[PDB]
Order: structure tokens, then sequence, then C-alpha cells
């Protein structure tokens, strides 16, 4: 989600800031399945 719709369209800038939007967290990538913007 947030962008990235699997490893046919990843989006680690939507990730991004979908996660750098969340206090606490910094980054966001394709994780889990490659679909799922995991914040870190």
């Amino acid at each position: 989600g947030f962008g990235c719709n699997g490893p046919w369209n990843e989006d680690d800038l939507r990730c991004h800031n979908h996660c750098k939007s969340i206090k606490g967290y910094k980054g966001g990538y394709c994780a889990k399945g490659g679909f799922v913007c995991k914040c870190y």
C-alpha cells in the first residue's frame, strides 16, 4: 500500500512519506511480501 503496490511497483518514497508522517519513525519500505510499507 501507500504508493507501493508490490514487487511490480514498489515505492520507497511513498512508504517513506507515510512513515515519516508518524512520529517515531523516519523511513518506510516495501517489506512484507513487498507490499507492506514497514516503518523504521
